[PDB]
């Protein structure tokens, strides 16, 4: 017995929220779906992914950059292909800053290079083009550093010592640095950052240094968290207890099958489980501290673009990033570096744009809406128009289906109108309200009747469940999702589609 969306005159309060939700970043985050990374410094113009060996050179002798970095052209083609943030690595371990910083003379104001107006910030730069084309960014600030002297403990002379007794607090100059640039309306989109990236990665054999995470936290905040009044706190990634954006596991682009957006966080020990299984975190059923999966990756073989290593990953390498990412409830960071020439390859432009030009043609069709396709449900919440099956189609995150109270499971029956192609289900969980559903089936059926063949099974769904399968020929599908007792499904948008050549298993 099917319901649709004519004569629904019944009311209901709205589904109890779970305890554990987005805040407003994370969500918009999730519901944004595909950010770039930018790696760009010394490393670019010295065929290297870390560097280890800069020793005394100066940034002149390093960075050597003649021509006018080109933010312009890279921020564009990213935000054409439908990229929503761009985050930078103003520093990377070897700490040369790309900003112009009063903090160092590692930087690339000490390097020579100027742009046309003869100013020396990459990171103005990017900013500038960042704000012109409204695209969001995130802050990527090495805690590890390979270049300043106050890193480690070390007495007036730069003998090593004990905390106690080291003459410079390396806590003081990444502070100051925070600062310096969340603080100053020329970096950001618009003085903004929604992002800032921490991540822990460390030379075996670096000297020690305790990093005062407290301090850095307030500081983010007071620039570009409620404090500063913004409606979220900004995120942090590789803030142990305090992560917000949690790393996926691998950089292969790869989330597990079923991704919970959770994980369990003890603030008092300052540690964060995130549920490492096989090679990515799914995240906990149960968790107490919404974390946003992002599935970093690089667009070629290294994080820095260099001679060895300008060659952009296939279409189909993206796609089955794209599906195994965004299709499993992460974000896709992809990573897209600028050249030597201050700009990005051409064949590694064209593929960004091939990549989101495959994305928009794949889904440009939802099948669900065509004419004489119907979405229906096995029940509507208190038989309520503001719980309509309706709501599944039309593009608008903020509405849903439920069921009633007592409800823990509902059935979506698509009819395509006819024998129709298709290899993509799409889900979308209502997650401004938690992620809660445990079981979800994926059916199809020729016809109005008979057995269903089963496409897929899981547990998941969160901001995004994409269901791949080879091409297939159907009349009807019928998604099953379902959640724990005392509790009912929330579904924001559903779709069916047939991918483009270049996307397709
Ligand atoms: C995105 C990756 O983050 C890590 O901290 C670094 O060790 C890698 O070089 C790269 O920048
Ligand atoms: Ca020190
Ligand atoms: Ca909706
Ligand atoms: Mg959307
Ligand atoms: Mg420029
Ligand atoms: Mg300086
Ligand atoms: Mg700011």
């Amino acid at each position: 017995n099917w319901i649709g969306d004519e004569n629904l005159t019944g009311n209901a309060e709205a589904p109890a929220k779970d305890d554990v939700v987005p805040d407003k970043n994370q969500f918009r985050y999730q519901k944004e779906e595909l950010a770039a990374f930018c790696h760009f410094g010394p490393n670019t113009f010295n065929e290297i992914e870390w560097g280890e060996h800069y020793g005394n050179q100066k940034p002149s002798e390093i960075f050597t950059l003649k021509n006018d970095f080109d933010a312009e052209t890279l921020v564009k083609t990213l935000k054409d292909a439908g990229f929503k943030k761009l985050i930078v690595t103003a520093k990377h371990h070897d700490g040369f800053c790309i900003w112009d910083s009063e903090h160092t003379e590692y930087d690339v104001k000490a390097s020579g290079y100027k742009n046309k107006n003869g100013e020396s910030d990459i990171l103005a730069e990017i900013s500038k083009a960042c704000t012109d084309q409204n695209m969001d960014m995130g802050l990527y600030l090495s805690p590890w550093d390979i270049h300043e002297p106050s890193y480690g403990y070390k007495d007036e002379h730069g003998n090593p010592t004990t905390p106690d007794k080291d003459a410079k607090d390396y806590n003081e100059f990444y502070n100051n640095q925070l600062e310096e640039i969340l603080g100053n309306p020329k970096y950001g989109n618009d003085g903004h950052f929604v992002e800032v990236w921490m991540d822990g990665a460390k030379g075996s054999g670096a000297n020690a240094q305790e990093y005062d995470f407290k301090k850095w936290f307030k500081t983010i905040q007071d620039n570009e968290g409620k404090a500063a009044g913004y409606d979220a706190d900004c995120m942090l990634f590789g803030a142990e207890a305090y992560t917000t954006v949690r790393w996926i596991g691998n950089e292969l682009g790869i989330a597990g099958k079923d991704t919970w957006s959770k994980s369990k966080v003890d603030k008092d020990k300052n540690t964060i489980n995130s549920n490492k299984q096989g090679n990515a975190t799914v995240g906990f059923e149960d968790g107490d501290q919404w974390t946003v999966p992002e599935a970093d990756a690089r667009i070629t073989s290294g994080w820095f673009w260099g001679t060895k290593k300008n060659t952009p990953k296939t279409m189909e390498e993206l796609s089955d990033m794209y599906f195994n990412s965004v299709g499993h409830n992460a974000t896709l960071l992809l990573n897209v570096p600028p050249n030597n020439q201050g700009t990005v390859d051409k064949a590694i432009l064209d593929r960004v744009t091939e990549f989101g030009n495959n994305i928009k043609a794949t889904f440009k069709t939802n099948l669900a809406k065509a004419e004489g396709a119907s979405v229906k449900v096995s029940e509507v919440r208190g038989g309520a128009k503001e719980y309509k099956p309706g709501n599944m189609i039309d593009d608008n995150d903020e509405t849903y289906w439920a069921t009633s109270d007592g409800k823990k499971s509902g059935e979506i029956l698509i009819d395509l109108g006819k024998e129709t192609k298709f290899d993509v289900v799409s889900i979308e969980e209502a997650i401004q309200n938690g992620q809660r559903i445990n079981n979800y089936k994926v059916e199809y059926r020729n016809g109005d009747s008979g057995t269903w063949t089963l496409l897929e099974e899981g547990k998941t769904i969160g901001a995004k469940r994409l269901c791949r399968t080879s091409e297939t020929t159907a009349r009807q599908i019928k998604i099953t999702v379902g959640t724990c007792d005392g509790k009912v499904p929330m579904i924001s948008e559903i779709g069916v589609y047939k991918s483009t050549e270049d996307m397709e298993k």
